[PDB]
């Protein structure tokens, strides 16, 4: 690869996600990633990383898996693409369909398919509305989700999802999205009890409830641990009050799962870990340990049942929904995580003793709480100990910076406001594990004497 | 395979997309496809199909693309996925942007990935109200689109596509958005003059913005030929006069090329063929032949002008933006074309040829109208040989009668309306056509006794 001229040709045809496109600009183009083996990233200029996010939450069995590339190649050569669109179906869509289903449990039986997360919950949206349509319950319609939820980055995605900034860029939400306070005990409830934080929290959900009426609103949404917002993990007993909300006011309880998903809680969803049971969930990412784009939503029975007794086209789907070769690759990706136990492995022995390794980091000047569940994790920096104060008192300014001296040390993390987020591939190892927080805390030595000096 | 134990998960497991699921369970599930081979598909009783829909408006290259797996294999194993997120890249949507970039000319530099049509109608939906906002103007919000255009099934895909039914479902469409008539002569303008129903067309669009307030429009979104509509191909002129309407009130013109583009029209992109400059497209389907999911839009120069003077993130974005195992098989996939020479083959031979051989079915009692523009094409059926009159004066009753007897001598065309539509891979052969045209021809004669006993 000749890196200078990708990162000249990156920045006269390729637009980046998600990226200041000045910034991008004025440091000569994207950091070029050429290869990746096991947890470890390459780039141009021949610095090995540490993977401390998976790609972006999804590459779960880790980097090198020739069994996949196999299973792509072999589908591709049989059959490569046909459409579900006229009464029609491929083998490899209709296999991972039982195997999905068999992982989700309870009510959910069936899959609708599509390609990113961000579809998924388009299709969440537009399912659920025409779901109460042939229910005869024409005024739900309305959604309620929370502030600083993620649920893509479609026009539908961005309107679910609670990123104000976000929200601006396309004059967003839509009409019939509520939002609501999120369960982050230590920006939003620091020093109060948890089980009366979580009351709060849960309280605010029934007053939206009752201020749309009980008999506008569609469905709940919801990632069991808010991913991109900087893992919030709720409060004990914050879930299993949502669902009694939901059946409360019979309304739908949708849970996003395109990051919490197979075995990044311990479970092969993260709704699993709280007992609840979701009508809908949206999942992607894991899915295929990000091989192959590929979604699903997951669809309960019930919600099944109206389609199939009351008949009518559902007029929704996509050219790629059922991709047989991105179907065959997750299929082969569930088999690999089933043979290698690698959801058990992240419940019972890399989850705890990643939350023992980030533990170690409580009595850093500069961290003010860790928390972790499975091999999803957040470090808070404060610029106090005891407190949430944040340095300058704007949040977001600590971050980055030490974001970049963990990236500068050979370990890929980001910052989300002031929190360092890790969500490793599930194949790390603990020997790895202790690099990661080695790494992070070496990072936060170099970054104190910066930080303080702000 | 166990064609019958994959029925029985089918119903118990699979939703399929665009489907009556009641209609799928009182079939036994949906009909099995397990192989493929240049143009024709093989289902799970053995019967071989003409494939004269390619895939979904999609498979141009063909099926059996060896190349294709192999270079999709070579990607998974050194780099199977990387973000585009943290001012990161990978060498393959690189690779792929420049040759996207040489493909779409004119002012259209840059590409913003994601993976279906639909998201990039997401992507277009919020970067043309972001880029008016770092332009300073605000109030420049609203979309302006037809009925009966098709600009995918996500939320604002929906919204942006013109389909009543469609939008029913979901209580679409979203707010900023309009719609106005389509150019449909035969339908619509059946009689009139061509260049006076042409002017007609343009002025609804040219009203709507004038109604809506030329400085709250943010841009007009359209196909060049509309597909999913069933072959709506605009009366000569009418882009240009479009296109002026655009720069006369300092709206963006945005074309989807999801369908048209990649060789379906003759052009590289359908917008090439009238001559247009759009300021965004949206692309997918032909982009990867169908092979990998893969979407890109267009973006201009003047746009990401905007993006690198202005600053500021663009907050937006899909964990897929960019894979490069996708961006690796597109790429590979506009190679075999150019190899190959499929645009220049569509554009001279084959488009031409498919134009000759559906004009043989005009002598066709039920036939009233046929009409094709490169690799394209739609076949009318009529009750009143001259007319437009449709069988129960119902629209949609003769459509899937001929289409299913199409299907049962082996031919996979399906029926928009009363119109049997064909959009066959870019590789299909002139004998092939023939045999397509054959097929057609074949069953609208033994659909002539069934139609004329309706009712
Ligand atoms: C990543 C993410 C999404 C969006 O998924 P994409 O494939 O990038 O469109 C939606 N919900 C959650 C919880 C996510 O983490
Ligand atoms: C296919 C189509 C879309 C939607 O593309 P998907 O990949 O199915 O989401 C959008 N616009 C046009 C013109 C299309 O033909």
């Amino acid at each position: 690869h000749d890196i200078a001229e990708l990162k000249r040709l990156d920045l006269a045809h390729h637009l980046p996600a998600f990226a200041d496109h000045k910034v991008i600009a004025e440091q000569g183009g994207s950091r070029i990633i050429t290869r990746a083996e096991g947890v470890y990233i390459h780039d141009g200029e021949g610095h090995q990383i540490l993977d401390g996010w998976a790609g972006l939450f999804c590459v779960n069995v880790g980097y090198g898996r020739e069994e996949l590339a196999k299973a792509a190649y072999d589908q591709m050569l049989e059959l490569p693409y046909y459409n579900t669109f006229f009464k029609t179906a491929t083998p490899p869509p209709i296999e991972l369909a039982a195997k999905i289903a068999q992982k989700m449990g309870g009510h959910l039986s069936h899959v609708f398919y599509n390609s990113s997360g961000s579809e998924a919950n388009d299709t969440v949206f537009r399912l659920v509305r025409h779901f109460w349509k042939l229910k005869g319950e024409p005024s739900r319609t309305v959604f309620i989700s929370r502030w600083n939820a993620y649920h893509g980055s479609t026009v539908a995605g961005v309107s679910l999802g609670g990123m104000k900034h976000m929200h601006k860029q396309g004059d967003l939400p839509i009409a019939g999205v509520e939002h609501v306070m999120q369960p982050y005990q230590f920006g939003d409830g620091f020093g109060e009890d948890p089980a009366a934080f979580r009351d709060r929290a849960v309280q605010a959900i029934e007053d939206k409830i009752l201020e749309v009426g009980p008999e506008n609103v569609a469905a709940f949404i919801g990632e069991p641990v808010q991913g991109a917002g900087g893992v919030i993990i709720p409060p004990d007993g914050y879930w299993p009050a949502v669902e009694a909300l939901c059946r409360k006011y019979g309304i739908l309880l949708v849970c996003d799962e395109v990051a919490c998903g197979f075995g990044r809680l311990g479970q092969w969803f993260g709704h699993q870990h709280y007992g609840i049971k979701p009508d809908l969930i949206a999942m992607a990412k894991g899915l295929s340990s990000g091989y192959l784009p590929i979604s699903a939503v997951g669809v309960a029975d019930h919600i099944v049942a109206e389609l199939r007794e009351k008949g009518g086209d559902f007029i929704h789907g996509f050219t790629y929904s059922g991709h047989p070769t991105a179907a065959a690759v997750a299929l082969k990706n569930i088999e690999i995580m089933e043979r290698e136990g690698l959801v058990e492995r992240t419940r019972d022995e890399t989850g705890p003793y990643l939350a023992q390794a980030l533990a170690s980091l409580n009595d850093h000047p500069l961290v003010g709480e860790v928390r972790s569940l499975g091999l999803i994790g957040a470090v808070e920096i404060v610029r106090e100990k005891g407190t949430n104060h944040r340095f300058l008192d704007k949040e977001g300014e600590a971050g980055p910076i030490v974001r970049d001296l963990c990236i500068k040390n050979g370990l890929m993390v980001r910052a989300i406001r002031d929190s360092i987020v890790c969500c490793p591939p599930l194949i790390i190892t603990k020997a790895q594990i202790d690099e990661l927080v080695g790494i992070i805390r070496k990072s936060l030595d170099e970054a104190e004497p910066v930080l303080r000096a702000l």
